[PDB]
């Protein structure tokens, strides 16, 4: 069903069909030696694609457009990084030649030109309080407070009841919080408590890394992250 690193060599992407014009991609990429599986986001609109989040590099990036003119057929016109480490934003550069207008918050933006990674053309305001959310094309944008990173966003499908978490939500198989040097553990749990107060409704949970579930990737990840912290 859903791919998994051993079914994904670095520099090829997949797409996998969430709902009605929702999809995930994944794409795998070597950090520090190992190789992991990454997850973003594409939700269409209209007759045009919303991205949410790189394919983690240049070329993956590059694969990963090659792969939805492949699949889908539809331009993407916007993208939407949804923190500011390599995962998000490597590949920023490609979509911005491609005529794709990137965005990310203001707090992301700096980050990421701060720790010289490629950086996002526009500015999402709107977004710099715990439980702030703004409308952007076919989705919700939310900002539930720090987690994995102080500036980590999530993504709201309404009319899909897709919830997609990026990595400050983590896989049910999961038994640590992973990278955490850029963490709040302290915040975490109840920064997924506000999303979890905000989108009962959800029917899907993608973490950024890693099998999609239900709800209970929400409850899985604060308790990890407890466990984490001890
Ligand atoms: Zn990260
Ligand atoms: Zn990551």
């Amino acid at each position: 069903e859903y791919p998994t690193v051993n079914e994904i060599p670095v520099g090829e992407v997949r797409l996998y069909q969430i709902a009605d014009g929702v999809w995930s991609h994944i794409a795998t990429q070597s950090f520090d030696g190992a190789v992991y599986p990454s997850n973003g986001l594409i939700v269409r609109d209209g007759d045009e694609l919303l991205l949410i989040d790189t394919a983690w590099g240049a070329k993956n990036t590059a694969a990963l457009l090659a792969e939805i003119e492949k699949q889908i057929g539809l331009p993407v016109t916007r993208a939407v990084s949804t923190h500011f480490h390599d995962d998000r934003v490597g590949g920023v550069d490609v979509l911005r030649a491609a005529g794709v207008a990137t965005y990310a918050s203001p707090s992301t933006r700096r980050l990421a030109e701060a720790e010289g990674n490629e950086i996002p053309t526009h500015s999402l305001e709107g977004l710099s309080s715990s439980g702030d959310a703004v409308r952007f094309g076919p989705v919700e944008l939310f900002y539930p407070g720090a987690a994995h990173s102080t500036d980590n966003l999530v993504v709201y499908v309404p009319s899909a009841n897709v919830l997609y978490g990026g990595c400050a939500v983590l896989e049910l198989s999961s038994t640590s919080a992973g990278n955490v040097a850029d963490a709040d553990l302290a915040e975490w749990p109840t920064s997924v408590e506000r999303i979890q107060k905000h989108y009962p409704e959800a029917e899907v949970v993608i973490p950024g890394h890693g099998l999609p579930g239900g709800l209970d990737l929400l409850q899985h990840t604060a308790n990890v992250v407890k466990a984490h912290k001890n």
